[PDB]
């Protein structure tokens, strides 16, 4: 388990990877 | 729980994201 | 340890730092 | 306390954000 910090930090990082990809796409 | 070290990158994450989000609008 | 999400997030990462590397050499 | 590997990729991270400055300025 980890802070929720950390845990919210590494979804919105995850999203914006997402994002970005479906953007160039 | 997290290590200090990973709450930190966590937090200037975060904050980079939202001031290239400002900059850009 | 690390909540899973948070493990795979860094993961992720990292891989996008080296194919970013190998793309750009 | 995180997992080793998500302590790796923290130190990464931020050392890239660090080197980008340095570059830029
Ligand atoms: C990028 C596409 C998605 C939009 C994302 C835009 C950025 C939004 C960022 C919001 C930050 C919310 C983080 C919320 C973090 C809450 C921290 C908390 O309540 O617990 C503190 C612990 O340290 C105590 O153990
Ligand atoms: C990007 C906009 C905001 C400016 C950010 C610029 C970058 C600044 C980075 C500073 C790094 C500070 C990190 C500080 C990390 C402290 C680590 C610590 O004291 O505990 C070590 C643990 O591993 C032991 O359990
Ligand atoms: C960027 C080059 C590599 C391609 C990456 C493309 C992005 C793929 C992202 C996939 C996200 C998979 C994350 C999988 C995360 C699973 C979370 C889980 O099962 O446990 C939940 C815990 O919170 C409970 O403790
Ligand atoms: C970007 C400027 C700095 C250069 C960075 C270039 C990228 C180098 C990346 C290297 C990845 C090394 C990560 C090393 C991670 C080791 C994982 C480990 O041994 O423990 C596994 C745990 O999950 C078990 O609990
Ligand atoms: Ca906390
Ligand atoms: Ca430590
Ligand atoms: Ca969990
Ligand atoms: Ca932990
Ligand atoms: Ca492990
Ligand atoms: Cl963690």
């Amino acid at each position: 388990s980890s802070d929720p910090l950390v845990v919210a930090a590494s979804i919105i990082g995850i999203l914006h990877l997402i994002l970005w990809i479906l953007d160039r796409l």
